[PDB]
């Protein structure tokens, strides 16, 4: 029970002391406080509580929870006379506003002199532990006379002064147990997670949402489950997916939908320390960055980028799409342990033919790229991941299918990137075995790169329109015949752009292709042909983001809003980092110009935000899915649960 309970205490930098509540409680030293709390104002560096010396020359020696303006929660714990300096922190950790309201977290602190440990929670989740060598709990801290409420009394002086109100404070003499303290910091928060760490997924980590409202009401989230920490790459990543039957309210179970055995679908403990973090995982066979449409016979398509083991954006050949043409077919290439060519094709049925005899082997290759020899699976040793700062990737006594995209098959695919899709007639209920795309970029090039999030079916030709990148050129792939068959447009770009593109019509047969550039802003291609040729890109002028850029969200909006048609945006908007969210609408005028009339910020502009998606829900409500972090700097890497959904009316997204 707690030693100290105080209630809607309102503050605006001055503190409130506790000195006379708390000095003579902490007998061991230990501590755990646990602060549900909302801002006022974000800005600084703001202290929570402070157990300090108050004395002149003693203004380092203290204890305090802290937040930055950027969502980071941290504490620090520190002696003057020691020199001893601890800070343990997160990023991304608390939440500042939403829908103009101040919103309340819950965050502690745990202190085990035992564990040399402090622990710090917020919303449900362990944030971070850290087993610390010069650890100092309160009695470890020399002259200890001053406990503050909202700041840390320095040489008499109040310093990181809070703004908000401590809705409720506890504190307790003793470090509380990892369980208890995450039902403790549980609150309405917590629930606007689809996905978390340790799920039915097994995955710790996941980036790259994506959400999409099928003609029969479900809205459909899919999401990158990302099993070696957040990297990009190398990795092991599956694409999982939930849906909600109810307009959002809640969500199915994940399932995995894409996904490769060759690494179990585990959770690991990815190293945050910077001598840690940029570990990967290398051996692992990997599906990335979804697509997400359905056609207007009700069939749902989803696409994906595919990597062999030990391939990436990175180290993908561009030179060779992995194909071999043969009497007017394109088939897929292999090459047998041993040899330096690629002497073999897939070719009917998936059998597996020498190219050199054109006569069909003993081996096949079945529906899911497993490989087989006179109709038995061959199989290979699967791996597991384990630590110490030591990370070994070992072979752990199960067997799994041999496949053609993995480290140990006896046949492999050319090293290269792939583009695979599934259909499903159950809206997502169940999915057919992955088809990989043909060799639309040509047979020296490899396939393009996704644009994660939809893509659409244009409504005067029933064109079905995937965006797609090269590194130097946007790729337009589409299908003229409802999914039979595709093709390509390549269009090249000013500069090397990581394209990630999204459509919306404007009107019949006119398209825009909105996308991320290396120039700094968002460009726009249109077309007035249904995709067939595109203008020269033009440039939003209210967004300035980083050179690198980040992944947009733009989708078509059914309803009238100001008597106009509409679509909706999202992006982050800030040259800082990948920050500043904003939800835009714009309302399309009869010139098919565009009036962007209205704009939304998410939350405060230094919190993170990376990726999104965006759907409009069967009530005409807005759904919003996002990375709640900045995903390019190495400082925010394998982090926990920070990809929530929201909810927006039009009239919420009309104010800001
Ligand atoms: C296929 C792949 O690697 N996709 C990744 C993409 C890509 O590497 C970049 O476009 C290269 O320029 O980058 C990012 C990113 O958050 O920045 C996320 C994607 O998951």
């Amino acid at each position: 029970t707690p030693v100290l309970e105080k209630n809607n205490v309102t503050l605006t930098g001055g503190g409130e002391n506790v000195t006379k509540e708390l000095k003579d409680k902490f007998t061991s030293g230990d501590f755990t406080v646990v602060i549900k709390y909302n801002q006022s104002s974000e800005k600084g560096l703001q202290a929570l509580f402070g157990i300090s010396n108050s004395k002149p020359g003693q203004q380092n020696s203290y204890v305090d929870v802290f937040l930055r303006d950027n969502g980071e929660l941290g504490m620090e714990a520190r002696d003057t006379s020691s020199n001893k300096n601890n800070l343990v922190s997160r990023p991304a950790s608390v939440w500042g506003k939403y829908k103009q309201e101040a919103v309340t977290n819950t965050v502690a602190v745990v202190a085990d002199s035992v564990k040399k440990t402090y622990s710090l929670y917020a919303n449900g989740t362990k944030v971070v532990e850290k087993k610390v060598d010069n650890f100092l709990n309160i009695k470890d801290i020399k002259g200890i006379d001053y406990y503050m409420l909202g700041g840390v009394k320095r040489a008499g002086k109040t310093a990181f002064g809070f703004n908000g109100t401590l809705e409720n404070i506890k504190f307790f003499n003793s470090a509380l147990d990892e369980e208890t303290v995450k039902k403790m910091t549980t609150n309405a928060v917590t629930g606007h997670l689809i996905y978390t760490a340790n799920d039915t997924t097994g995955s710790n980590y996941f980036r790259i949402p994506v959400l999409y409202t099928f003609s029969n009401g479900r809205v459909f989230s899919s999401i990158d489950a990302r099993y070696g920490g957040t990297h990009d790459f190398l990795n092991k990543i599956n694409i999982a997916t939930s849906y909600s039957d109810d307009n959002g309210k809640t969500w199915t179970k994940p399932k995995l939908t894409l996904a490769f055995d060759d690494f179990a679908p585990v959770p690991l403990e990815w190293p945050r320390e910077v001598g840690g973090r940029d570990l990967q995982i290398s051996g692992g066979a990997t599906y990335i960055d979804s697509v997400i449409v359905e056609k207007k016979n009700k069939q749902v398509l989803m696409f994906a980028d595919v990597m062999p083991a030990g391939v990436s954006f990175r180290e993908a050949t561009r030179k060779d799409s992995g194909y071999k043409q043969i009497d007017g077919n394109y088939y897929l290439k292999l090459r047998k342990q041993g040899d330096t060519d690629y002497n073999y094709t897939i070719r009917e049925n998936g059998t597996v033919y020498d190219d050199r005899t054109n006569r069909p082997t003993e081996f096949s290759v079945d529906k899911n790229f497993g490989i087989k020899q006179n109709g038995n699976y061959l199989t290979v040793e699967q791996y597991s991941v384990s630590f110490e700062n030591k990370k070994t990737e070992y072979r752990n006594g199960t067997k799994v299918h041999m496949n053609i995209f993995y480290k140990d098959a006896l046949f492999k695919v050319v090293p290269t990137n792939y583009i695979a899709y599934i259909s499903s007639n159950d809206h997502g209920e169940s999915w057919s075995a992955p088809t990989l795309l043909p060799p639309i970029m040509g047979l020296n090039r490899n396939a393009p790169y996704l644009g994660p999030g939809r893509g659409i079916i244009e409504s005067s030709t029933g064109r079905i329109l995937i965006p797609s990148y090269t590194g130097k050129e946007s790729a337009f792939i589409y299908s003229d015949d409802n999914g039979a068959s595709w093709k390509v447009k390549v269009v090249p770009l000013p500069s090397s752009w990581s394209a990630e593109a999204q459509f919306v019509e404007l009107s019949p047969g006119v398209i825009q292709a909105y996308m991320r550039t290396n120039n700094g802003k968002i460009a726009y291609l249109t077309s007035k042909d249904a995709g067939t040729t595109w203008s020269a890109p033009e440039y939003l002028k209210f967004v300035s983001n980083p050179s690198y850029g980040t992944q947009l969200s733009i989708i078509n909006y059914s309803q009238l809003i100001d008597g106009k048609k509409a679509v909706i945006l999202s992006t982050p908007n800030s040259t800082n980092g990948r920050k500043h969210g904003q939800i835009w609408i714009g309302l399309i005028n009869d010139d098919n110009t565009i009036d962007w009339r209205y704009h939304h910020d998410v939350d405060y502009s230094n919190y993170g935000y990376s990726y999104s998606t965006l759907t409009e829900l069967p009530n005409h409500e807005i759904g919003l899915m996002f990375e709640k972090f900045d995903s390019w700097s190495r400082n925010e890497l394998h982090m926990k649960n920070v990809v929530p959904y929201i909810t927006f009316k039009i009239e919420d997204l009309k104010k800001n």
